[PDB]
């Protein structure tokens, strides 16, 4: 099997760097006059913060009733522990006010890579974790139940591996005919139908396949099918989406999906999720699974 | 109709109007020996931003092959006009740098709700954006250009009528029976389905349904559905997702997929939103709607 590097979480050992140089740099401030002075310094980046939120002010207004219908925009304005500025400021000028009003006429506080890429994937609000709770809701939460009695229809016509793999291809190549992929990966037959009147379409119908791999053994296998919805997000450009975002986003959605399954309490052990870049050989990979678990 | 309020884009005056804060206090400090000054207050800022930097080095070193694979991480690292920060250094203490560790140290930069919406809404990686994307590419992509051949189908058992009104409920009520949803909603019949072989899954079938709503009138009618996928991120709780949020994510959903349908190409006249929030009725808007093309 390949290498599988998915990112972990974020840990946030970065605020333990910094106390720890913070308290490095007191013991060469070692080795009381001088506290006030910090005061001097420490209301003078208050102020502008609290500028921030009169700027916040400005476009807040054209958007009263439009996306907040007062008190309600300026409890959303500025960050909610603002009376700690205000004391601040009353511990005591124009250089100052004007030195953040030209900080942020110019937007010099523009923040990295990294900053946003902690904000995104911190937040549960990203497009990966979105699309991965639409996957479990829509789809594995209504079908894999009710997987057992299809295929012991199918058996009136190996226990152990009566499950449904996903294939996640963590990349580009999303094939839907899967005996293109190998000339080992045979189709044989599909399972029975399910139909669901859902979201107002009445008699909604959900299918399988079953597929037979050999050298000896049968399979229900499927692909993810919304990495294929990332793989029409950058390539028609309509989005602004990199590829080098697509492997990020992608692995998000791996790690995402294996969260909630992780967690799930329906789906005993009925998916298995396989999931690869490209180095036949996605056979070898499947054998290698299937045998994993007996 | 109900009175349609969704949130315009952010049109970005608040930096005019920080803008023009500058230039009166500029004006007053009117009615040369200062600005070096201001370079005594400016650097100050612009160590602090190298500071930060400094420790998302902390860890991102943690996170060197597994999300990176040097020069990358450092180049990913801080805001990328990193030398405007060293050309204000040179031009010239531990006080400063003290200070900012002091504000690094115990988060006091946290944004408040207006600039994590404006980051949110920016940037085309939300939930909502992504998951329109999916319901364009995967449903509304295949189906709609296979419309017409099926209602001509149908016609052999009002050619201005000819659409998929796709109900979006900007709220929490997603009803499975439309037929629940009023007495004058009636089920007649549905349209001949579609077949195809997508993403592994062999002869995936998409189906409709035809409703006609008398006092005269048919029309084919559908629920957009990956909002019931919100409608259990939040209920559920296993998102951070709330109430507002999921009134504002409904909101942005239906502003980006009138977006995308409004540059699209291959859905000429097909597809007609309808939107509405709760205010027998819902009968009564869609033939408000069916009458309005005519
Ligand atoms: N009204 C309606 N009738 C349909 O047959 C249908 N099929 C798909 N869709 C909607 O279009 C979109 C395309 O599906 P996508 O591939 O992007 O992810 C889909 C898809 O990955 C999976 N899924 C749902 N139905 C099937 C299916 N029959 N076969 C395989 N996978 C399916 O579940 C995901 C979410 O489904 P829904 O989020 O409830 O609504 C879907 C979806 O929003 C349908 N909508």
């Amino acid at each position: 099997p390949a290498r599988l590097l998915i990112p972990e979480p974020r840990a946030g050992r970065a605020r333990h760097a910094a106390c720890v140089l913070l308290a490095v740099c007191f013991v060469v401030l070692f080795l009381a006059p001088i506290i006030r002075s910090v005061c001097t310094q420490l209301a003078a980046l208050q102020l502008g913060v609290l500028l921030k939120g009169c700027c916040c002010l400005a476009e807040e207004i054209f958007h009263l009733h439009s996306r907040h219908h007062l008190w309600q925009v300026l409890c959303s304005c500025f960050p909610p522990r603002w009376y700690l500025a205000l004391l601040l400021v009353g511990g005591s000028l124009t250089l100052s006010c004007l030195c953040q009003l030209l900080v942020l006429a110019l937007g010099l506080q523009k923040l990295s890579a990294v900053e946003v890429s902690e904000l995104t994937e911190s937040s549960k609000k990203n497009v990966a974790h979105g699309l991965a709770w639409s996957y479990y809701i829509g789809y594995l939460k209504v079908v894999l139940p009710r997987l057992k009695e299809c295929m012991e229809e199918l058996s009136r016509t190996h226990r152990d591996t009566w499950k449904l793999h996903i294939l996640v291809p963590l990349g580009c190549d999303i094939w839907d005919d899967l005996e293109k992929a190998d000339s080992n990966i045979q189709y044989l037959a599909d399972l029975p139908e399910t139909i669901l009147t859902r979201a107002g379409i009445k008699r909604r119908v959900y299918k399988h396949s079953l597929y037979v791999i050999r050298d000896l053994r049968p399979c229900v296998l499927e692909f993810a099918s919304p990495l294929q919805t990332l793989c029409a997000m950058s390539q028609d450009d309509c989005a602004a989406f990199s590829r080098e975002q697509r492997l990020e986003q992608a692995r998000l959605f791996y790690r995402s999906l294996r969260d909630i399954l992780g967690s799930s309490k329906e789906c005993a052990g009925l998916y298995r999720l396989i999931a690869y870049e490209e180095p036949h050989f996605l056979s070898g990979l499947i054998l290698w699974h299937l045998q994993q678990q007996q």
